[PDB]
This record gives C-alpha cells, sequence and structure tokens, in this order.
C-alpha cells in the first residue's frame, strides 16, 4: 500500500550545507541537475570546488574539537540523534521517495518501499550501535593495566554514487555518526537533491553545526579536494574502480588518510541444474534488471549447467520481454530510465559491442522511447568469457547467460575476473552450496537468493571491487581510531 | 645472567627463500651486509630485485590455492606450527641474538633479553588466535540465515625496517600466518641476516613450502616490486613516512591491494610536576636513547613542567653522561653504535641542525669512536616547537628536553605535530593522568612508564604515523578479507 | 524543573495480564496496596497465584511456538518495538514518575529525573541490541562448517523487587526482549502498580500478545509457582539473598532451569585521606540515603582514614541532620517514607540493634513523623567490624562510619563479607585507585563517585550479591542459548 | 600409528592432589577400582570425604590469594604452563592411553587416536585464551571512564563422570586455568587413575601448589562436599540428569555458586530418504555404539524416512552383529566392557523392558562374555515414542529404530523429550538441513555427521540435558566474573 506520489516535487535545498547552513559556492557558479524521464533540467546546484571544501573541512574540523558538544555529547545520545534523523526521514517518507525518482529515474514504488525502508533500517540500525563498540582491558604482561580506546578517526570525507543516492548517504552516515565522527560528503553531480534536503533534516534533528557538512560538485573538482585534503583524516570511497584508484593514490600523495574503497563488479550468478528453475529465472532476472541494471552487485553473469540452459533462457528472454519499461511514476513500471545521458550511451556501447562480438542478441537490444534515458530490457545468450561484455562493468539492463557443466568448471570461471564484490548461487544441494559458497572469491555469495542486503551483514569486495567493508559491526572499524593506554600499577593480579 | 655470546657467529643463510629452497638472485648479484661496530663487511647477500619477487609470488599463490596443504590445514594446526617456530627460535636464541648484534650494532644483552623475549612472546601469542578470530551469524530481516567468513587475505607483502630485525619479522609473520595467509617478505638490507636463518627455521617447523617467502634487497627494487606487484592481495610496510606514501601510491597505481603502514613519530613524553622525579628521570632517558634512539615510539620531545625543569635537566644530563658507549658485545655496554653510514652522518646532520639553530647543547653531540658508527649520548635544553630537532624524527641517541607550564599548553604542544605514534604522562594525579591519556593524539599513551609493548596490546600510528594497528587481536583485521554468504531458508525463527 | 504532578493519580490497572488482556485471579482474590506516606490503601489489586502464573506460562509459551509472530518477526523489529515503548513510557512519565511516588514513596523529583530517566534510557540501550548480539562461525578441525545460533532463552520467569518498581522491570524487560524472549513477571505485592500500567503500555507499543505476562500477588505464592514450574525454561530474580536461596533450590528441584540473581549487599565506600573532603562527605551520605537507603548497593559501610575521620564524620552528621524528610510530593523534599511497615519495623530494629551493640549514634535513630513511615536520617560513629549493623543489609536511611588506617587493612575489612555487590574508593592518587578497584571483590567499583549507573556497564554481584550480570552486553547472555551447528562438507578451506 | 599398548601399566599415583602433594585420606580409607574387563581389582585408591574436601578448598583459597603466585603471574604464562602440561601429557600419551583402558574399558586404539589426542587438542586451545578474554572500555553517559575487568570467579568446584575420565578432566581444567581460577577436582569414583597421575604432570610442568586439587571418592560424600562447601565460588558438574538437580539445589542451599551442568540425553539421530545410504548406517552406528554406548550425545532415538526404513534397518543389523566386541587392549577389538557391573545390570535390564514393551529385537540382547561386564550390540527395531527405551538414557550399547513419515512430524517427535543435549540430520537437501537445524531444540545438531567434537566449537545441554556450555569462547563465561570500574574524569569525550 504506496501513498500516492507527488509527480512533480519542490526543491527546497540545492546548495552547499556548511555548519547547517546553506551557501552558495564562492565562484558563484551553479550546475543543472537534469529529471533522466524526460531530459529535461529540474533545477540548478551549487557547484562546490576545492575553496569549497576548504571551508567544509574547516568546519568540520572545528566541530571535532575537544570539548566541543559533538565530543563531549554521550554516545547514546548520537544514537538518539541518529534515530531522530529517521523518524524525520520517514516523516518525509512520501516526499524524498518521489524527488529520489525525479532525480534518479527509479520507479517511485522501489524508491518508497525498498529504497527508502533501507533508509530507515540502516541508519537505525546504527543507532544502536552507538554506545556498543566497546574497546578493551588487555592482559599484558608486568605490572601495568592495558586497555584500548576506540576513538572516532576525525574528519571523514565521504564520496558517494548516484544508483541509491539517500542509501549510498545512509550507508555512509550511519557508521560514521554512530562513532562520533564529523564528515564532509561529496554527492553525485547526477543526483545531489535528495541528500541535500537529507542535511536539512540533520539540521532539524540537532546535530551540531558542521559535524555533517555536504558539497555538491564534480569529481575532479570537489572530491579530488576532499581525497587530496590536507586535514581530512579518512576517506570512504563508493564509485567506479577506475576512481577507486585515484582516490588511494591522493590519498598516499598527501596526508597518508586512512581509505576504504566500495567499487564496481562482474558478479556471477551460479545456476545449477537441481536449481528451482522458476525462482532461479525470476532471481536471476531482478538479479541484473534491478534498479535499471544500475547496481555494483549485478548478476552480470549468468551462468546456467547446460541441462537446463535453453529452458532457462527460454524463460529469461520471456521474462525480459514482459518487463514493462516507462515513467518511474507510474505504478506499472517495472524498468525507468538510465541515471543520464553518457551512461544512456555507454550501456549503447557495450550493446553494440555484445553484437560485434558474436554473443546471441536474443531481445531488447535498442532504445525504448524516443524520449529520456530508456533502454531495452536487453539478453544475450551464449556469452564467452573473453567477451567484453562478459568482462566490463555495463551498469545497464544488458543479461549476459553462459553455459557451463562441471561445478569445478564454474568455479575457475566465476573466479577468473579482477572483481569480486559479490556472487550467487542456487542449487538444492546442501554440499553445492557449500562447496560454492567456500570457493568463490566474492564480498557476498548469496544462496538461492539475490541482492539481500541486510544493514547488519557487511558488504564489500575482494580483488578490484574494493577493500574494506561497509554495514554491520565490520562497518565501524574504518571509523575507529584505536589508542592503547598502557598504565604501571603497583602490582598486578588477574 | 645472559648465556656467552659467540662474538663472530658463522652465517648460513644469505640468498633469497622460495618454496623453502635458497636461491640466488636471478641476476646472480649480491650486495655486502657491514658490522656497523667495526665498518667491516660480514658477508654477501643474494640482491633480489622484480624478476625474484616474481618469483617468490607465484610460489606464495601457489601454496594459497583452495585445496593446498596450507589452505586446507587446520586453524590449530596453524597454531602448532607458529608455536613449532616459536620453539626453534628459543633453541638457537643465543645465536640469533649474536647474530641480531653483529648485524644490527645494538647491544647482545638487549638483544637476548629483549629483542628475542618478544619475538618468542608475538609468535607464541598469534599462535593461539589461529583457531579463534570468529567470524558471525547474522539476524538479518527475512527468511535468510546469514553469516561471514573470516578467510585470509591472500598473498601479503610485507616489508620491514632494520632497527628490530627479528621482532619486526615476528610482527608480521605472526598475525599473517596465524589467519591462513601467505606471504613475501622484504627485509631491510642493513640487516638481512637473522631474517633469514629463521626462514631456515620455518622449513624445519614443517610449514609447507611458498607459504613464507623472504628477499632480501633494496626498496626501489624488491620493495617497490612487491607494492606495485598485480598478485600481492595486502602489503604491510613499516618505516619512514616518506616511504610510506610511496607504498600506498603504488597500490593504488596497481591492483587496490590492502595497505596498513607503521610509519615514524616525534612522541611527546610528558613529566607533570607531581611525578616520581627518580623514575620519569630514568623513564625518559630509556624513552629517548633506547636501541641507539632508534626506535619509532622514540620519546623525542621530553616537556618537563617549569617547577621541575632545571632538577630533571641536571639529572638527565648526568644519566646520559655515564650512558656506557661501547662494543655491543660487552656486558658493560649500554649504547652500541647507529645502524650504518648513512644513520651515521644524518645523525650528526641533526646535531648541527641543533647548535645551529640555538638548541643548549648539554653533553654529547660528537662521534664517540674512531672505528664503527658510534655516536656519543647527547642532550640538548630549552628546545623551542619551530626548531628542526623538534619536529623531525632523528632516530639517534638525540634528547631534545622542552619546558612548559600548563596542562592545557602541553597538550596543544604535544598534539601540534603530523605524528601521533606515541607519548606519555608522568603525574601521581588521577585525574591528570586521565585527563591527558584522553586529549593526546597518540597510537599509545603510556602512564608513569615508556616502551611497555605487549603482544596483546596494539601498536600503530595516529595522523602520518601510520594507519591499522598491530599486535593484538586488532593485528589480524588487516590480515583477514571478511565473505558475507546469506542462504534463503524455509521459514526464518529467532 | 519538573513538571507539576498529579498527588492522587487515578489507576487504570490492577489486574493480572496475559496475552495483552487484563484478568481477575481465578480466586477472585485481591490484595491492598499501600501508600506509604499516608498509610492509607490506594487501590485493590488482583492477587495471583499457582493457577494464574500456569495461565501466564501456557500463553508465553505459546507465543514463544516456532512460526508465531514473536518468532518469526525481524530482530530489528524487535528494536523498534523496545523503542517504542520507551517513547509512550515518556510520553506519560509525569504520570507514572506520580504513580512510583503514590506506591513506592520516593521523591516525585525523583522518580521524574532519576527513575523514569533511567527506565527509558535502559530500553533504548537494549533496543539497539535487538539485532547486534551475533552468534559465532567457528574454524573447527576437519571438513565442517561450524556455527553457533543465539537463540531466546525462551520462557522467562522475572520476580523483581519494590526499591525501585518500573526500573527494575525494565531492567529484566529490556535484555529478554530484546533477545526475542517471552515473559511472566512477579512484581513485588508492595509496588505493583506502575509495571502493571506499563503493561498497558506494552499492548499499545504492538508486542504480540502472550509475549510479556505479568501476574501481580505475592512471593511464597505466585513467585515459587514461576520459580517451580516445568516448563519455565530461566529465571531471573532480584531481592533478599535469603529468597535467591529458596529461587535457585526450586529450579534445581524442578526442570533445571538457567538462573541469575540479583541480591543485596553491604558495600563498603572507602574513603582515604588525600579524598575531596567536600566531594567524598557529599557522595558518601548520597551513597546511603539515597531512596530512603532502600538501595541494594548502598555504601553502608563507610571507611575513613583516621587522619581525616573526625572532619569527615563531623560533616556528615551536619548532612545527614539538615536533609529534608517529608511528603514525596513536595519538592523539597529529600526523603520520603519507607517502602511499608515491615521495613519500618526492621530498620527500628536495626537501629536498636547499633545503641545495644555499642556503636555511637550521632542523630536521628528514631520516627519523623506520626503518620506514614518516615525515619529520621541516622548516623552511627565508631562501628567496628563484628557489629551486626557493619555485617547485615539494613535496607533504610542508617550509616555506618568505620575508622581504619593502612590501605592494606581496608582491602581486607572491606572484602570481609559474603556480600559483594558494589564497592567505593575515594581518592586523588592514582595507584590508590587503581590498587583498590582491582584488590575490591566487589561487582562495580566506584572511583571518586557512587551510585552510577550505566545501561551499558554491566551490574552484578561477587559471592553472596548474586551471579550473572545485568546490563550492558552482559545482560544479554543469561537469556540466550547457545546452539552449535556442525555440518559437513565436501572439502574445508581457510 | 599406534605403538604398542602395555597390558598390564604401573599404578604410581592413588592418593588424594593435595597443594602438590599425595595425602591419604583423613580417615585413612581406602576403596577399590576395577578392571572391568576382568572385574579384578586393580588397586586401592584413596577415599576422600568431606574433612578432604575441606583441606583442598583451603589449599586452593590459598593459591588464589591476591598477590599470591598464581594471581600474579601473567595470563602468557598461564598459556605456557597449559602448554607444558600438554606436552608432557603427550610425552605420556601411550602410558595414559593403556592406563585409561584399564580403568575404563575403552579399547585402546582409542584411547590413544581419539581420547589423548582430544585431550591434547582441548589443552592446546584453551592455552591459546589465556590472554585473550578481553574486558571492555565502554561508553558510559556522563563525565565517567567505564570499563569491566574479566577476573577469575574464585575456587572452582569440579565434579566429572567415568565415561571419559581423560578428557572430563581436560574440559575442565583447560578453561579454569586459563582463566586463572584454582580448582578442586571430585574425580569419578569408577576412573579416578588416570586423572591422578594427570596431576603428577600437572605439579611436573610448574603450576603453583593449591592450583589444582584433586580429590578422589564417592559423589553423596566428596561431591556433596564440594557442592554444599561455603567457600567454592563455582561448581561445574557433568553427569546424570537426576544428581545435576542435587547439584544445583547445594548451592542454593549452600553460598549460592554459580553452577553450570552437562547433564544426559536421549539425541536423535535423523535420516530422511535422501540421506547417503552407507554413510548415514555407518555413521547411526557410530551416533550410538561410540564408547560402549557410553555417550551423553550418543544418538539413541534413530528415525529412518519410511520410505529408506527396511534397507537401513536390515544394514543397521548386519553392522551391529558384525561389531567385535572382546578386549579392549587387542586390535580388532570395537567395544569393550561397561565400566562396571552396576551399569552393566542397569542396561541389561532396559534390554529386557524394551523386550517387554514389544520392541522388536533385531540383535544380540544379552551377556557377550562369561568374564567381565561384556554386552552384545543390541538393535531395536519398530520402537514408539512411549516406550521407557525411547525416552530413557540407556547409557549402552542398545540402538533404537524409530519410523517417521514426515519432516513436520519427525522435528515434534525429536523434540518431545525433556533431554537436548545433541540431534543430527543426514539429508542432501540444503532446505531440509536447515529446516531441521534450526527446528531441533538441542545443545548441537551434526549434519550428515556425528559425534564432531571441536575445541573451538560450544557444547552443551537445552532443556534438561544442561544449562551453560563448555569448549570455545563460551566455556570462558563460566569462569569469569566481571567487574565493572566507573571513574569519574574530568570531562568525557568521544
Ligand atoms: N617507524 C620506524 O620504525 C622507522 C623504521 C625505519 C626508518 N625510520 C626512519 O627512516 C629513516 C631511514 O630509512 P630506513 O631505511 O630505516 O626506512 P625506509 O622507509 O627507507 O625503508 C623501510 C623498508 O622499506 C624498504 N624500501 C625502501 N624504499 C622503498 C621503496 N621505494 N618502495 C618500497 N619499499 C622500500 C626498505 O628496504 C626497508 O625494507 C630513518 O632515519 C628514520 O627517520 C623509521
Ligand atoms: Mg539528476
Ligand atoms: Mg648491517
Ligand atoms: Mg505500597
Ligand atoms: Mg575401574
Ligand atoms: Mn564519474
Ligand atoms: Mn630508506
Ligand atoms: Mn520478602
Ligand atoms: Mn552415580
Amino acid at each position: 500500500a504506496v501513498p500516492a506520489p507527488n509527480q512533480q516535487p519542490e526543491v527546497f535545498c540545492n546548495q552547499i550545507f556548511i555548519n547547517n547552513e546553506w551557501h552558495d559556492a564562492v565562484s558563484r557558479k551553479t550546475f543543472p541537475t537534469v529529471n533522466p524521464s524526460t531530459g529535461e533540467v529540474i533545477c540548478q546546484v551549487a557547484e562546490g570546488d576545492k575553496e569549497d571544501v576548504d571551508k567544509a573541512v574547516k568546519a568540520a574540523r572545528a566541530a571535532f574539537q575537544l570539548g566541543s558538544p559533538w565530543r563531549r555529547m554521550d554516545a547514546s545520545h548520537r544514537g538518539r540523534l541518529l534515530n531522530r534523523l529517521a523518524d524525520l526521514i520517514e516523516r518525509d517518507r512520501t516526499y524524498l521517495a518521489a524527488l529520489e525518482t525525479l532525480d534518479n529515474g527509479k520507479p517511485y514504488v522501489i524508491s518508497y518501499l525498498v529504497d527508502l525502508d533501507m533508509v530507515l533500517k540502516c541508519l537505525r540500525y546504527y543507532a544502536g550501535w552507538a554506545d556498543k563498540y566497546h574497546g578493551k582491558t588487555i592482559p599484558i604482561d608486568g605490572d601495568f593495566f592495558s586497555y584500548t580506546r576506540h576513538e572516532p578517526v576525525g574528519v571523514c570525507g565521504q564520496i558517494i554514487p548516484w544508483n541509491f543516492p539517500l542509501l549510498m548517504q545512509a550507508w555512509k552516515l550511519g557508521p560514521a555518526l554512530a562513532t562520533g565522527n564529523v564528515v564532509v560528503m561529496k554527492v553525485a553531480e547526477q543526483t545531489p537533491l535528495t541528500a541535500l534536503y537529507v542535511a536539512n533534516l540533520i539540521k532539524e534533528a540537532g546535530f551540531p553545526p558542521g559535524v555533517v557538512n555536504i558539497v555538491p560538485g564534480f569529481g575532479p573538482t570537489a572530491g579530488a579536494a576532499i581525497a587530496s585534503h590536507e586535514d581530512v583524516d579518512k576517506v570512504a570511497f563508493t564509485g567506479s574502480t577506475e576512481i577507486g584508484r585515484v582516490i588511494q593514490v591522493a590519498a598516499g600523495s598527501s596526508n597518508l588518510k586512512r581509505v576504504t574503497l566500495e567499487l564496481g563488479g562482474k558478479s556471477p550468478n551460479i545456476i545449477m541444474s537441481d536449481a528451482d528453475m522458476d525462482w532461479a529465472v525470476e532471481q536471476a532476472h531482478f538479479a541484473l534488471f534491478f534498479n535499471q541494471g544500475q547496481c555494483c552487485c549485478a548478476g552480470s553473469r549468468t551462468f546456467v549447467q547446460e541441462d537446463i540452459y535453453d529452458e532457462f533462457v527460454e524463460r529469461s528472454v520471456a521474462r525480459a520481454k514482459s518487463r514493462v519499461v516507462g515513467n518511474p511514476f507510474d505504478s506499472k513500471t517495472e524498468q525507468g530510465p538510465q541515471v543520464d545521458e553518457t551512461q544512456f550511451k555507454k550501456i549503447l556501447g557495450y550493446i553494440n559491442t555484445g553484437k560485434q562480438e558474436g554473443a546471441k542478441l536474443l531481445c531488447g537490444g535498442g532504445i525504448a522511447a524516443d524520449r529520456g534515458y530508456f533502454i531495452q530490457p536487453t539478453v544475450f545468450g551464449d556469452v564467452q568469457d573473453g567477451m567484453t561484455i562478459a568482462k566490463e562493468e555495463i551498469f545497464g539492463p544488458v543479461m549476459q547467460i553462459l553455459k557451463f557443466k562441471t561445478i569445478e568448471e564454474v568455479v575457475g570461471r566465476a573466479n577468473n575476473s579482477t572483481y569480486g564484490l559479490a556472487a550467487a548461487v542456487f542449487t538444492k544441494d546442501l554440499d553445492k552450496a557449500n562447496y560454492l559458497s567456500q570457493a568463490l572469491q566474492a564480498g557476498t555469495v548469496w544462496v538461492n537468493c539475490y541482492d539481500v542486503f541486510g544493514a547488519q551483514s557487511p558488504f564489500g569486495g575482494y580483488k578490484m571491487s574494493g577493500s574494506g567493508r561497509e554495514l554491520g559491526e565490520y562497518g565501524l572499524q574504518a571509523y575507529t581510531e584505536v589508542k592503547t593506554v598502557t598504565v604501571k600499577v603497583p602490582q598486578k593480579n588477574s
């Protein structure tokens, strides 16, 4: 039961957020943000650059000074504040769900039922962690009392993508704020609106000035400024593997700030012959087409056992063909437009490469509307490992279906990738589930399911899909600076 | 009561260690390792470079293959092997203590009682972690069974310094091997002998070929080869902040391998007026002069309250003057020579800089012997924050003594550094100890003691002194790759 | 600045709570609950017995059945429910604060600011734990995948006292509900009203029927019925050491249900000569006189160093004499009446005993008003260890001041008790604080403070003061049953 | 590879172990220990009673005094000693393996390869936990520094059974000693020899006097003295559910000492139709017949799905018939004699009762030899839930085979028991394994395996099979007393 959306939600925030105040970029320059469904401009947004980031870092640093409201605040109260933020977000759930769709292109029903639900669940999860991330008392040798203090890492720079604007923001603010840090966030230029509105709610929730600062702008400008800043203690990046490299290099070249990376992938979805056919087909479809295929953990390599290959392919094609593409605000819509023109063109480029390489085009393969960035649900069959569409992240509605024979074989092929963000196994056999779930070199391996995210279960990648983990208790590790205090005592006893 | 050392221990290992075999460099080239006490060459060592590193990485990769002896081995048995290694090291304790001194210069009494004790204690500590670093079963939403697998990160490249050859090796091998990883270790060209011998013991301990591979050689050559290798999953470096940046840069430019850094520092030792004078004076002396002042956490900025300044300085100068400098094999010797000519010259350069800037030279200040790299225990009084000797890591027997008035003042001054490896507070007052230990931005804050390391308590830096932590349970984080496995279940129940 | 209290709150709940419904005792019997300030009956309450408890256990058991709403409910949602319960309690804070005073006698200012604040904090704290008490994935030998499920203990019987009605209820419900258990609670016959109203809010909060059942009644009847019940999986009791013995015996004689006990004590408050006099005096007074001295961890043994003894005693008597005793609803009141006539008489008996034994009565020692159960703040000086008032829990406004000389002496004397719930050390010296906090055999040692409770810090007794802990992460251990699942896999790897 | 056993090992220890010395009972009385294979007396053993226990408790209490060798010892050193004890046991493996069989009756091959291997693994495992059971630093509200100290519980009474003499000793000594506690152990009168010899090794290993005291004797005498002792802080019992209740009552009646219990069971071994027949048959045989059927977690209720019932029974009967019964020192021997005459007769009694109730006797059913306590491997078919042999712990070579149809059916039938120690599920289906492993109310659920014990995985019972857990990290909870130290600080900061 979803409330009726406002298909033209008003924009109240489009500037730079620093010290709980709205500012225009120092240069006074702005950039337009487009509605991917119409190709039309929504509004103008403050284009932050290095000088703006510098202002934000100074505000954050200030808020992190020993004896400041944020440093002196009870850990339990940070939990109250995070829960309050979640309440304000839920209060404006219908509005944000619409604004998310307006700016991003994803179906409103999904923004409402999936996106914001996961935002609330994440913040509320982390509100619980606020006063429970214990340090330790250590049984060190000699007459000493040793213990550790789990302190905040300090000023954290958080750079996020455009595929899940609100959720990606939540995945960052939740753990950072729960551990007492201060942030300077760089939202994606393609989808800055929703995160900016949340900042208004952060001020309403009562978070002290400078605790959270949002700088909307471009990557090589605002982004690089954060990653290279001499006073940024930590940087958390989510985006392309390519920019992940740029981020780590910048950290090493600057002040050696701690780094975590949530990059891309080419996750294999393995379908064994003893799989529940209906279930595997519907799930494999979701595994790839979810969020216009714009998901890092997209099951873009569907390996199907040869015995059930034909039937699986047949049903998959049928399901893809029936997938309703259209205006994201229409409840009938299963797939909206791609985020922007650049992405739209890149996907079309890959589709063309798929055909050129000899991949069997089974359906779709072209534009789905003469307005907006709509692409037809595309399916390629008989894909080979060496093919470009089987190695590179397409980030669109393009499905690769490969055929395999043995379990040993599929393990090697699934693992022969520089990525390793996710993986999936569909089987009814206990031994096969365990054999594969252990053999697969991926951050997350789903069995008889896909895209199952839990604020309590960590998510991150193996190899070049990233480093470090988000969500769960693990998501706190990167936002903590450990201090050992070893005190001399008159006489130590057990 | 140390056993009689063999002042001229024979060298049995001087090559490259790969697959439990000794190999000459592909180029057949060798480099000499010198005895800092005599300036004479001890022997020739195989000079490993990129091609040799590639041989080691291939060996380690092979040893990490699913189904291999190392991957199939019980975690508990890894602990057995680590305890075995420890036994072999304890059997050859006097030999290794002597060889350590021969190649490093540090007093034999210290190599035996301190260095090798801490090696044994670190290895035995981690042997216990081998089968206790549990993953988790998570209470995720929906009908799913979610749990994490704490897998080894993979091929770990480990680059270490020369100040504590054996100890630094242990600090790395302990956690890496305890978690089931394989390594390619690059020992310091100045002190490669002992670590190579330990490799012999690893083979005798029963570790499978390729699990631990050691490549002796230079930094820009062997070291950079490791940090830039496309098949090294993680890299752990300990050394200068300068090279730390090169390491992180190389990681980002290559395969995005995980990185932890244990860099240098300019640690402040704070002496409050209510401190036990005698203890503070002796501890302060040890805090700086320990290991010829060649310790990362050396208390190179001794802040003393104005009320007890004069007396503390007087007593400090007296203690430095009586510090016996001589042949490291002489039981009377408290301080041996600096590791090499480069360090020798660099320290002398800093001493000259101290004088040039107006720092009051109180004692020492020059060469202590016409043979070997001996430098006199030097003390500078009335040091100011802006002076070079008050800002840069001298890494030699040079003590800086500064005067302060208030506790708020010393906090700001102590924290006014791009370093933050350690710190110390000497006071009898409960409130002062707590206030200071909290306020100080250091990775380890010692209260009424200094240089108290515990295999159970984490060690690492804040700011540019590094990232990550070694020792304790934390030492295991960087050597684990988390895998979330979420399985679909008929119906989840609490 | 507390809201004006309704000095005669209306009672809405006075029956037995089962399956979210109100029932009269099967016997139809009722018992009166008295207002200790007036001695007048407030109202009648349903007198539950064995048969009523049998109904409650059946309801609880039913709600705990696999597949039931409560068992299927997401752990995160349990958190939501607990946070909701907390909001309702806060909504009705002014009413509940008043009712707590009317039924218990403690000052309204304290019920509002202290009691209810701690209720909220406890509940919100535990709401956070709901989805974070992870099980483990274990690195067992051989080809097996071993892990542990942290399941609910099941049906938990919870018996609580009357000194902190609301608080004692929260400390029991928070951890139990957060872990997914169902409870059958037996509230103290002296103060049953507030807990009954909270049951109403539990229904309003949305907790499934039978998850929380509350049976008001007497101990030998209702309490024993729960303790000896063949279908209660676990019992958590808080009360006198006497009854704790009865509870553990009952559990052993019945179904071997798991038991944890929070009994009484005779906690020592040690005042060293270098302690801040003003602070020590005010704190020691609070340590004993808090909640009319009706606190399990009251510092009933104030040890003061001989050099500052006379001064401390003099100030203490002055503080006790100025303590305003009166109508708990009058904002001027610091001390209300004892809970009931039984306690009133028991305290009077202890006061007479103290005089009889030769303890120097310094002030008070008699009845404070001719109506209600008010007793004058009493102070006994020169108390000796063998004295009864120095060994037994008085649970009334009767302070015992003992004199000591050395620190070794006081340690032995403080530990010479069968109790060991809490202890306190007042000193400015770092070494004294560490020496004593380690030496003292007490569940909680406060340094330079008293009665500092934190929903995140455990609380429990050493020796006969109890077993198991409450609050903190520790409070969840007793509400969890661990299940090890060891699965056979094709080939185990790290 | 099994070394040749000494069929008549000499006995060196047969007295009471207190303060590292051997004592005769105060009464000078002794009791005989019989060789179950011959019925002949091996030797006389000191008969400890209350007065002896009192001596042992006084010795243990002394060794636990603050400032004592054991209390001051480094946690890591405790680990050294535990590993030392393990080495000494391995040195005397062959001897202890023989003496274990001589006194217990189990096959020597099993005593060597299984029993002593598990002892060694348990000890070495816990040696590792010595310095890793961290306390916590807690984020409490207000200006305070709160942390917890994980202290030893104190004097621990440990009463164990006779089925696994050495192993049961290890399971108790490992966790207790690793946590710094002192023990008073009451070994089974039936098998006291081996435990007394290990006491010798304890002294040789270097454990301080009074740390481990061993009192051989009877239950109602020595055992009850321990459980009822006013100075025993905690009791850990492993035996019959019946005595478990006596133990808990004793603790409640005395000083409210902490209690954990490892009682018996009537564990279900569920074989679904899709199970690997050969494997299920061989494992089910092992599940019951292991250690002459004298195992607490014995799969005494073998449920088999109707479709594979006949085949399963046929094969099981054939396997039971071929099971070689004989002299435990003969390599061919799979099954030795029962521990003693009492068990021998009790088991025969149950066999009679089984026939009486209409259970289909398929094989065995009587005495296997006219000397010693040998019983034929017995199998009963068509067992019904209501039968005595399907409800009571037989603790002998008597197999119960029940037939079932559905999975929902088998869950309720398996759970319909007051016991809940273990359970097993044999199936190839992933969903069935997870459904059953979650549904079964057992402390341990083995999937496609049985009797898989891991020092790292917890073991304990649900319901009346016990409370608390042994092995793994959990095994340390019962041996730790949590102390919370809450210190006032000038100003708390994150
Ligand atoms: N924090 C410490 O423990 C520590 C250790 C060593 C040196 N220092 C500082 O560094 C100075 C001396 O240099 P050093 O040799 O001791 O340290 P370093 O940073 O030069 O080298 C440490 C390790 O890194 C290797 N290495 C060198 N260049 C490398 C490169 N480009 N890429 C990869 N690896 C490389 C070296 O061979 C060695 O194994 C001292 O004067 C002192 O200021 C601090
Ligand atoms: Mg847009
Ligand atoms: Mg050298
Ligand atoms: Mg009352
Ligand atoms: Mg016997
Ligand atoms: Mn981009
Ligand atoms: Mn260098
Ligand atoms: Mn009572
Ligand atoms: Mn018995």
